[PDB]
DNA sequence: TGTCCAGTCT
DNA sequence: AAGACTTGGAC
């Protein structure tokens, strides 16, 4: 097993931070910083450790906020880790609330060394309109890291941060940010636009569908964003979403040989889903082929869980074998329970057949 | 609770 | 990525 992520902020890293702080600030209280940062370190998760570094710096540095920021600007290029550098935007969000313009400039600078995606959300929470205006300017910045921040920091449902209830409730607030970026030349930016849009589909699917129905999907950057923005709705079999992908029509196919083997497994074994699709159409057709498992849970069953299989074009009268092995074992993100597990085959949003496997007690 | 979603490794 | 997740938010 690899070391846990929290070990990125181990004592050796804290010593590195202190040494580089001494390099930019000879009078730095490195001993006090280390004492403060190390207290209970083993009990701290990775994001607790990240925050702790910022707090420890604030506790021992006898300078004001602008003066400390000057040191931290010099510290940023000396750090040997982009993830570790998250404590720099954290310091701004913690101590910069009453020095807004300076703090915004600091986040724009620091975000290239890691990411200001967590820090900017504290400002969006406490000063939404003021911060939104800044992020609109950032969406037009020359630097792809700054444009990406504009999209990622404003996400309704960013992992490892609180949801932004104000954004989540009103997709028009950030709409112009995403519109500016819908054909961005940066893959980094495009990923963020797509993920922000996928977030929106959890609460306002029709708004995203209407938006993308207005897009020019002949632009391959925009088409790529559309496919990844709509990925949850596609798995749900949403007809408007599948239609945007060219796979909204009912599949003109027959399914043959559908099976799941073995019929009965112990936890830890693999299942094998296989079937053949035969076109019954006079021309090629675009297909989105997924599958779903109805897992047995501690009580009852979970909602059908959809996994991706294949997206492809099936020639007229052609047939295509499809096969997927899946390793069924307890995982951090899924515990399993014994009984009948039903597997459904999905083609352009339609269930075309099912099979079963038994998970033994 | 248990459950589900979500740049790097795989 | 496409899925799990070293980890975290939320229901
Ligand atoms: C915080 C982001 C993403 O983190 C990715 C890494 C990947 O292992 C940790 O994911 C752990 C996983 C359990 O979580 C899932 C994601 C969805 O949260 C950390 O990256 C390690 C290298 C960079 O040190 O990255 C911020 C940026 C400043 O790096
Ligand atoms: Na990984």
């Amino acid at each position: 097993a690899a070391p846990a992520l929290k070990e990125i902020f181990n004592v050796e890293r804290l010593q590195h931070i202190a040494s580089e702080m001494t390099a930019v600030y000879p009078a730095f209280d490195a001993k006090g910083f280390l004492k403060h940062a190390k207290a209970g370190l083993a009990e701290l998760s990775v994001m607790q450790r990240m925050a702790r570094v910022s707090e420890s710096l604030h506790a021992v540095i006898p300078l004001d906020y602008p003066q400390t920021l000057t040191l931290l600007y010099a510290l940023a290029p000396r750090l040997n880790s982009g993830f570790v550098s998250l404590f720099l935007p954290h310091y701004v969000a913690s101590y910069g609330r009453d020095d807004f313009k300076r703090s915004m400039a600091a986040l724009k600078y620091f975000t290239t060394f890691g990411s200001a995606e967590f820090a900017i959300r504290h400002f969006l929470l406490h000063d939404f309109q003021r911060t939104l205006a800044v992020m609109q300017a950032w969406s037009q910045d020359d630097n792809e890291h700054v444009r990406r921040l504009a999209s990622e920091g404003s996400r309704p449902r960013l992992p490892w941060s609180f949801r932004l209830a104000e954004v989540q409730a009103d997709p028009e607030l950030c709409a112009s940010i995403l519109d500016h970026l819908k054909a961005d030349s940066s893959l980094y930016v495009r990923k963020s636009v797509a993920n922000h849009l996928n977030d929106i589909t959890k609460d306002h699917p029709e708004w995203v569908l209407s938006l993308i129905e207005g897009w020019n999907l002949e632009n391959p950057h925009t088409a790529w964003i559309a496919r990844h923005a709509l990925r949850s709705l596609i798995k749900q079999g949403n007809t408007r979403a599948l239609t945007l992908m060219g796979a909204g029509a009912k599949a003109e196919v027959k399914i043959h040989h559908l099976m799941v083997t073995p019929a009965v497994i112990n936890l830890g074994e693999r299942i094998n889903l296989s079937f053949t699709l035969e076109s019954t159409a006079p021309a090629p057709q675009k297909l989105v082929v997924d599958y779903a498992i109805d897992y047995v849970k501690s009580t009852g069953h979970g909602a059908a869980k959809v996994f991706k299989l294949k997206a492809f074009s099936l020639g007229a009268g052609a047939q295509q074998h499809i096969r997927r092995e899946q390793h069924i074992r307890d995982m951090t993100t899924r515990k399993h329970y014994p009984g009948r597990h039903v597997v459904h085959v999905l083609v352009n949003g339609e269930r075309l057949g099912s099979a079963e496997f038994e998970l033994r007690a």
